[PDB]
């Protein structure tokens, strides 16, 4: 039914509001107000469903800016192509918005594949967007240019994951990179969309040089440049922390626990950023799912809380911080007028309930909706 | 506010429902129920606006399937290119959904212009779609084929307005036409969209021969072939009425009252269809606005009600019959779950209030929203 009243929820918006009741109307958050119960009169003719959550934590849904929705892989032979990621692999991990991309294999996979799968996820109830262009130069696009792709394909928000400082990159020049950045930036103005270039970083010692030079030498705003994997090695993390001062958002990768290799686990990188007093609103977390599994997002969250960080310190990294850089004006907050994408968590931060666009995909820890072929 | 309660409305859905109360929740119709005498208590914390209409007629918004949103013209020199049609030219005529197209001038105007303007009108709060391809062959498209424009550009729903039996046509062959129809039909299957070819008819004596042949000789469903301007001359209208038996929707043009003269005024054609016991669900009316003004849709409606036809007979031709052929599953009806696209009319059938996606564009005879540059 179309109106859902969520009573007695302890809201992290991500900022803590305390105990509230929330009215959902269709796919939107319509009201948030101090908790009552028996003293409210609901008209009998209105289709309202009332759920009492007994003070459970409610958070916005996670926005995963980096997922290989078509499947990634292929770097160890053709048998290593990962199949497309099922709906429930996102929704059950608390992901209510996904941004898809191609990675190393933009030779056998196409943007048509990517965008098709965005529409398919949208048809199944998930919010979904994608990055055009891919990993290599020349770019992989539908229309022949990034500029035209971002302008005319509504779900295309920018260029990604474009590779720098990696043995698998195209060895892009400074001139190539700043031209791509101009394209996405301008397309963002034309469209109101993110207008960012999301960079895959490898383990090359040149690290962020290209981005540092772009911001120092050119007029392109620093927010256009969005490096990911920045916790993959320690010198790179250190340089990424410095780049915050310029105004970039940086994206950590939620590596499977015990896998962060010679870099930092994401929970440790976040602990470091907190201690250092870095601008936390500029830091985000993504899964690399399909490339990775989206459940590492919540695992990283719980590992952080386990260190003694507060939910409101870390939760923006999965929600409002992502929506700010990606210009998703209606996502990432539990606030009136925003989309009804929300999670309920129990006291050990397991996600028990998942709502996407006002529809339950998981409720009382049970699957309500699964993908067509799951 | 995000909930609006429309009280004491006489609903034509288009089917007559009698007097009701209607709850709008964001952009959707959430409840429709019997108008009682006692005012109901609405919880004070919920942002609900209540509005009383004293029994006024409420209808779905008009869906205009044929408008030159960029402007048309150009057929008498370059100074005849019409400027883009303002937002209010649609809303104030009761048009809450428009489908744009290019016409004779697909040489100086592009699908990029068209689709840009679709997104513009959506940003201003109109629902808007477009036809790709245009008038001539080879087609005008963004991606270089209709099939790929329909598959990957969300707002693109089919091919139009493709000219047959007209001195300005490309003199298309049967093989050309059926291949186009194949493209749009399959793209409709892939996407769920209309998957139709909307044909501009001229005054050529060959009339609908190419369509008739396609239906007779091939497996293409009749609903694929959607001729417009079928009232423009009398023999064409006679042939278009026969095409209803094959299962095609046919589209009448709401010519300005002075002016249909070799053919039939749209109100006279509608009256003939009713009298002749034709399948009225298969007949639509569009404005050719920009090409033409959307206010002729209302004018036609009023002219047919003055002949003594009923509002429930004619109103589907502006609303549900259009939604049916174009596969707009959430438009065209005042029913729970459909989009909150609604008109209120006075007893002279003048449009006093216009709601698009739950937002008022006209209220009590006053403009509430205008276009950016109107
Ligand atoms: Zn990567
Ligand atoms: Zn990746
Ligand atoms: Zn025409
Ligand atoms: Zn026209």
């Amino acid at each position: 039914t179309m109106l859902i009243l969520l009573c007695n929820v302890n809201i992290y918006a991500p900022n803590p509001l305390g105990i509230k009741d929330v009215l959902i109307a269709g796919n939107k958050i319509a009201a948030i107000y101090d908790h009552g119960q028996g003293e409210i009169t609901i008209p009998k003719q209105w289709p309202v469903k009332v759920i009492n959550f007994d003070g459970a934590i409610l958070t916005p849904g996670f926005i995963d800016s980096h997922a290989h929705i078509t499947g990634g892989g292929g770097e160890a032979g053709f048998a290593t192509q990962v199949p497309p990621v099922g709906l429930t692999e996102f929704t059950h991990a608390g992901v209510t918005t996904v941004v898809g991309l191609l990675g190393t294999d933009d030779t056998t996979r196409s943007t048509e594949n990517l965008l098709s799968r965005v529409y398919g996820l949208r048809e199944e109830g998930l919010s979904a967007y994608c990055w055009t262009g891919g990993y290599h130069f020349p770019l992989t696009t539908i229309t022949g240019s990034a500029k035209s792709d971002i302008a005319f394909l509504e779900p295309v928000i920018g260029i990604g994951e474009f590779a720098i400082s990696d043995h698998r990159s195209s060895q892009p020049t400074f001139e190539e990179v700043i031209r791509l950045a101009s394209e996405t930036h301008v397309a963002g103005l034309i469209t109101g969309k993110a207008g960012v270039i999301h960079f895959h970083l490898g383990d090359g010692e040149r690290r962020l040089e290209l981005i540092e030079r772009a911001i120092r030498e050119t007029e392109l705003p620093a927010r256009v440049f969005n490096p990911t994997h920045v916790n993959r090695n320690k010198p790179l993390f250190e340089d990424s922390c410095k780049l915050l001062s310029k105004g970039c958002h940086i994206d950590l990768t939620a590596f499977p626990a015990g896998t962060a290799q010679p870099g930092w686990e994401a929970c440790d990188a976040i602990e470091m950023a907190v201690e250092r007093q870095l601008p936390l609103e500029q830091i985000t977390l993504s899964s690399d799912g399909g490339g990775g599994r989206a459940s590492t997002l919540g695992e990283t969250l719980v590992a952080t809380l386990n260190k003694g960080l507060s939910l409101e310190t870390v939760l923006p990294m999965l929600t409002s911080n992502v929506a700010n850089i990606l210009r998703f004006k209606n996502k990432g907050q539990i606030a009136v007028g925003f989309d009804a994408d929300l999670l309920v968590m129990n006291e050990k931060y397991e996600i028990t309930d998942v709502m996407a666009q006002g529809v339950w995909h998981k409720q009382n820890n049970q699957t309500m909706i699964k993908g067509t072929f799951e």
